[PDB]
């Protein structure tokens, strides 16, 4: 597959994941290892320039976690407006997907 | 949303419609609008560059249609590898659905 388009997956994977609740680099990545029954295994340095991606464009924003288990863990967060990005992907995928059954139907 | 999002949505799209059928530009953008009540408006530009792209990949295919009509028209086709990258992304596709629904 091309990796434009595995770049594209991997937006929306991160948009549902911080969608669901905060969190950090290396609990994504094992989470999403389990709901991919181990099938993908994001790298860090993907995750770093996506979250610097939307950092910057005030769709997430990171606080320190709690220490007291041990570490410093920097958290995500979907801000208000990554909320409205969250939607509007959802949505506009939502659409892509009627759009191919009605064009099915079409002819 | 960002335009490497649009992007990947127009690509899916277009992939899904040359595997339904060989097809031509202005005949997709037309029908992409219908399917889609009118939201979708496919840029010409950007279907023909995608389209130059995968055809220099060896992805699609063209040929003349009939121009008995008067219309000259290029059709393209999804070549063996076309097949091949529509199968990946629809099945590559279905599985971050899948990987979504987990996650909650």
């Amino acid at each position: 597959i091309p990796k434009e388009m595995l770049r594209a997956q991997t937006n929306v994977i991160l948009l549902n994941v911080l969608k669901q609740g905060d969190n950090y680099v290396y609990g994504i990545i094992k989470q999403v290892k389990e709901a991919s029954n181990g099938e993908m295994e994001l790298n860090e340095a993907t995750l770093y320039t996506i979250f610097k991606r939307l950092e910057k464009d005030g769709i997430i924003s990171s606080y320190w976690g709690d220490e007291s288990q041990g570490g410093r863990r920097k958290y995500y967060r979907l801000t208000e407006i990554g909320h409205e990005n969250f939607r509007l992907a959802f949505e506009s995928w939502s659409r892509v997907d009627k759009i191919i059954e009605n064009l099915e139907a079409n002819k």
